[PDB]
């Protein structure tokens, strides 16, 4: 979990409501192959708001690659423990994947 | 592919650049179990823009369920054939999942 960056303190919503989905998200979306600069996401509804998860290949080029499931879990647990309004990070600075855990206003039926 | 509705929204990105990801999206995201009103998505970069895909459990309740992989492919291929700017729909009016294919401005690095 380096870098690990918290979202700003102006958010309404607390990451504690989202941490229960970390295993489900990491288990289901990290085995996929992601081209450079592509992402995969899930949205989960909770009481009063939603939880948005992201896995993102930060590489600019190179081969499409799958992500590490245990690194996803390590990073997102660190964000849930250190960042009350959610956060994002990598397992170490040379790693290609970024993982994010983001509590947000609204629901999962919007933007499509 | 009923209901099947085209996007009609001032965007001028052609769905034809996104159709190449239909199989990859459906194959990777439909085997996941989704709670009622939850979604999964993927974003793919293409020349000049991006392609946003969604699978969404429209049920209000019931137990979490997975989606049909061939139904996902039928609905998205219908939208790609009938909707030049993308679209969204269900396999028939009683089915729980909605699938969407959305050629959009931008990249896959925004809002996380
Ligand atoms: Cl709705
Ligand atoms: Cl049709
Ligand atoms: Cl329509
Ligand atoms: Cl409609
Ligand atoms: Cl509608
Ligand atoms: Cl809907
Ligand atoms: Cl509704
Ligand atoms: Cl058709
Ligand atoms: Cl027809
Ligand atoms: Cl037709
Ligand atoms: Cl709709
Ligand atoms: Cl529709
Ligand atoms: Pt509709
Ligand atoms: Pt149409
Ligand atoms: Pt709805
Ligand atoms: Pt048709």
């Amino acid at each position: 979990q380096d870098p690990l960056s918290c979202y700003d303190n102006f958010g309404n919503r607390d990451v504690a409501a989202c941490a229960r989905f970390i295993d489900d998200f990491c288990d289901t979306l990290t085995p996929n192959i992601y081209r450079p600069r592509d992402n995969g996401q899930r949205c989960y509804v909770v009481n009063g708001h939603k939880c948005d998860f992201t896995v993102f290949n930060t590489n600019n080029g190179g081969s499409p690659i799958r992500a590490s499931t245990p690194n996803c879990k390590t990073v997102l647990r660190a964000a849930a423990n250190r960042c009350p309004t959610g956060g994002r990070g990598k397992i170490n600075p040379s790693a290609p994947f970024l993982f994010a855990i983001d509590p947000n206003d609204g629901d999962c039926s919007t933007d499509f």
